DNA sequence: AGGGTTTTT
């Protein structure tokens, strides 16, 4: 055991703390604690019976309303903006399919329709019910919920489908996404909404009594969300026979989930796209001769098949498929020159390359601007080169969408974002180097990390989709179809790569309390271990009590829509008066980061980032600056010129506002502020108290700690709370820094690519640590007191300002318990506050001199 | 000294 830096307070502060807290011990209506114990002592049965009282509202149907929607279709399909929508809506192939698609909905609780891109079973199928049941005299019964994995698609989608039935959107059709929402009427009606939506209304809705028909696409993509959705309707359906579901796919790997309900009935519906060429390394280098320089396994690998291939393929293009730089991207000149041979022969269309990840983009970029060869001198003025990658502007432009300039051939460098997030039209030529990135947790080591990887044929597939938008087009893999047939299927399924607390917490709302029985009955079912490491965490931040049973606080998390360790965070704030910055640090780790990092100018963009954090050693009050510059620069009309100067994303900044006003509301509808604005000054009288700042940060964080030990840009020794050796990410604002006031940090996740990073972290003090932590004694090891925290850092202290902490520490524990039970504002003059007011004045003690 | 990608009444 070493042993750190003294904490113990003066004995005047200590005095004052002790006066404080023994105010707030002289202390002696809550629907918030009837709601929690009724949820406790429901079983299940009686749980499913009270839901279905409560939500009756589809029990009751309008009969004039019926008749008057049943008469208003049969005349205007005799108009004539319909009657030329609906011959374009019967040349796609669902269309053709509707009649049998109405009956074996009318027969099963359970369909699923496999189809391609181009098949239309997402704009036609919800039409196909609706209308049906308008027809059938039955308009009023009829609600529709169609979930999308993204919300573009999901307001795109519902625009096209109210755009085909001559509409506005919100009379027949409608969205509703995270905060935003165009919603439809209320009955004879389709709403398209992200899974995320739905799953957030079961709390309030846990059997689906508020709509009658569930469509769910896009299942293919194993999203955690439609995973779990699917197990909950195997929860859910035996209660609902009057349900209607209709499961949708692509053809990938589309009989997994017609045996996961048991052999529910299928349709395979065609699909229209212009057909596209696939050609695999041999065919490159037999058109492009392009030659090579500057574990194997590669030749186990290759040696079989090129001889099966003898005859086939020339001589020496096969000698080229034996040297392991041949395949992937490895040698980026090599993708250049195909580049090059593209835009020579092959006539005119847009070029997309698919490369792994920010690194290898930058290569070919500079390689395509800056070339030294002089095939590439010939093309530089001739091509429009693009990056198009989610921490950079190109997406939010509309440049990468546009045809390009006269005489000039448009090149784009992607990461997997242009597979299925970003739809670029005239794109005729796809490259597809074959690799990407995929972060891999290994439950042993308790390490992610992020690894370059081979896609799998699942992926390989969505990319030559992609040039046959227009017209027909070719996909360049530039690997051997050896290669292709060691690729996976489909990539790993999401949820057995996820943290699983905040599941685990959603769960116990619907009445699941078992989680390993419950995740195991998913298509995949996660690791029993995770499930155990999430419930663990969940103990410890103390939603879950030791028998696993939801605490009053757990059950808040629950219903707050973020992370549970973060969502005490935000309530912390709320008692602790300093909401603002710190729903800003919590929406920030929740969504993103709103900096981009355009190419060329990563030097720059540390320095934006080292000037708003202020120098206040913390990524997540950086963000807040952030957040309070941008108000600003609307408050002055500078706000593009601030976002151009400081390389922010205006789109990602007003949605972590509305993220920060929507936790605010919840936390004012929960009865924790008097005002649901997240900038009031009642709920923010702390928020310019920096040491209290990281204290409210710690508190979310932990037990995610480090600890650094080294001087000298600066080389850092730190290690994590478990022994392993650490730096700051580059991207970090610590990265490097040196002259740091304490020596520890919190993080939020941890990652190893090249080394073992911290890819965000908060300087932290130690007694900020020891209040709000755990794992706290006050003993004697070599002569000297000490207080420790997790029992792994340990602090020489006094016994008189040991005794006082520790003392502290019982009674913030009892004011949570307190204040989760019966949530009220903390009254400005109270006792309650007194408490608060003790540990203000014990946190001040860190502030900067 | 480095950043695959989604998303939450
Ligand atoms: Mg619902």
């Amino acid at each position: 055991i070493r042993l750190g830096c003294n904490v113990s307070a003066p004995s005047g502060v200590l005095e004052r703390v002790k006066e404080l807290m023994e105010d707030y011990s002289r202390a002696p209506d809550a629907k918030f604690q009837q709601q929690f114990r009724h949820l406790l002592s429901v079983n299940f049965e009686e749980f499913v019976a009270e839901t279905k009282e409560r939500n009756a509202d589809l029990d009751w149907v309008n009969p004039k309303l019926d008749e008057r929607l049943q008469l208003e279709l049969g005349q205007r399909q005799l108009e004539e903006n319909a009657k030329k929508r609906l011959e374009a809506r019967k040349k796609l192939p669902t269309m053709k399919y509707a009649d049998d698609i109405i009956q074996a909905v009318r027969e099963n609780q359970v369909i699923l329709i496999v189809g391609s891109t181009g098949c239309g079973k997402t704009t036609q199928v919800p039409q196909i019910l609706l209308d049906d049941a308008i027809s059938r005299g039955c308009a009023s019964s009829c609600r529709i919920i169609c979930t999308q994995p993204r919300r573009i698609s999901a307001i795109a989608i519902a625009e096209w489908v109210s755009y085909e039935r001559c509409e506005s959107l919100g009379n027949s059709v409608g969205y509703q996404i995270r905060l935003e929402s165009r919603k439809a009427r209320e009955r004879a009606s389709i709403t398209y909404c992200t899974t995320g939506v739905l799953l957030q209304q079961l709390q309030s809705d846990p059997l689906m009594h508020n709509l009658s028909v569930l469509i769910l696409d896009e299942i293919h993509e194993r999203s955690v969300e439609t995973d779990l959705l699917m197990g909950l309707l195997k929860v859910i359906l035996p209660h609902r026979p009057d349900l209607k579901v209709i499961l949708m796919s692509a053809t990938v790997r589309e009989q997994d989930f017609c045996d996961y309900f048991n052999n529910c009935p299928m349709f395979r519906i065609e699909g229209v796209m212009f057909p596209v060429k696939m050609l695999y390394l041999e065919d490159v280098l037999s058109k492009t001769n392009y030659e090579f320089q500057k574990r194997m396994k590669h030749e186990a690998m290759i040696e079989p098949y090129l001889r099966r291939i003898r005859n086939s393929y020339d001589s020496r293009v096969l000698d080229k498929l034996r040297l392991p730089e041949s395949e992937g991207c490895e040698d980026i000149d090599f993708i250049a020159d195909l580049v090059y041979y593209i835009c020579e022969n092959e006539p005119e269309g847009a070029i997309l390359v698919f490369l792994p990840g920010y690194d290898k983009i930058s290569q070919l970029y500079n390689i395509l601007d800056k070339p030294k060869t002089s095939k590439g001198q010939r093309w530089r003025d001739h091509m429009a080169v693009f990056p198009l990658h989610s921490l950079m502007q190109s997406g939010e432009q509309q440049a990468v969408f546009r045809r390009p300039p006269a005489g000039q051939r448009k090149v784009i460098i992607s990461t997997i974002i242009a597979e299925t997030s970003v739809t670029i039209d005239d794109v005729v030529y796809v490259i597809n180097s074959g690799r990407t990135k995929a972060t891999n947790y290994d439950i042993e080591t308790n390490i992610q990390s992020l690894d370059e990887v081979w896609v799998t044929k699942a992926n390989t597939q969505q990319r030559r989709g992609r040039a046959g938008r227009v017209r027909p087009g070719i996909c360049y893999n530039l690997f051997s179809r050896a290669r292709e047939d060691r690729m996976d299927d489909i990539p790993t399924p999401e949820i057995l790569r996820s943290k699983l607390e905040s599941i685990i917490l959603s769960l116990k709302l619907l009445h699941i309390d078992d989680p390993y029985r419950f995740l195991q009955t998913l298509i995949n079912a996660p690791n029993p271990e995770a499930i155990k490491m999430g419930v663990e965490l969940l103990k410890r931040i103390e939603a879950l009590d030791q028998t696993g049973t939801l605490t009053p606080l757990g059950m808040h998390l629950a219903k707050l829509p973020i992370d549970p360790q973060m969502g005490k965070m935000i309530l912390m704030s709320a008692l602790f008066c300093c909401l603002d910055p710190i729903t800003s640090a919590a929406a920030a780790l929740s969504f993103k980061s709103p900096f981009y990092s355009p190419l060329g100018k990563e030097s720059r963009v540390d320095e934006i980032k080292r000037r708003m954090a202020r120098n206040m050693r913390s990524d997540h009050l950086m963000v807040h600056n952030t957040i309070i510059a941008y108000r600003d620069s609307r408050y002055s009309h500078a706000e593009r010129d601030f976002c151009y100067k400081n390389f922010l994303s205006s789109m990602t900044l007003q949605q972590l506002e509305r993220m920060k006003n929507q936790f605010s509301e919840l936390l004012y509808n929960y009865k924790f502020l008097a005002s649901s604005n997240c900038k009031d000054a009642a709920s923010n009288k702390n928020s310019e108290k920096i040491p209290l700042l990281r204290a409210i940060i710690g508190a979310g964080l932990y037990p995610n700690m480090a600890h650094l030990r080294k001087s000298r840009r600066a080389i850092h020794t730190m290690a994590t709370d478990d022994g392993r050796r650490v730096n700051f990410h580059p991207s970090s604002v610590n990265s490097g820094e040196s002259g740091f006031d304490s020596a520890y940090f919190v993080y939020f996740q941890r990652q190893k690519s090249t080394d073992l990073f911290l890819l965000d972290s908060t300087m932290v003090f130690p007694m900020a640590l020891i209040i709000f932590g755990d794992g706290v004694e006050a003993g004697v090891t070599q002569n000297t007191p000490y207080l420790c925290v997790a029992k792994t850092y340990y602090f020489k202290c006094n016994r008189e300002t040991a005794d006082v902490v520790i003392q502290l520490r019982s009674n913030l524990e009892k004011l949570l318990l307190k204040k989760a039970l019966y949530p009220a504002p903390i009254e400005e003059n109270g006792y309650e506050k007194q408490l608060i007011k003790a540990i203000e004045l014990l946190l001040s003690l860190d502030e900067r001199l």
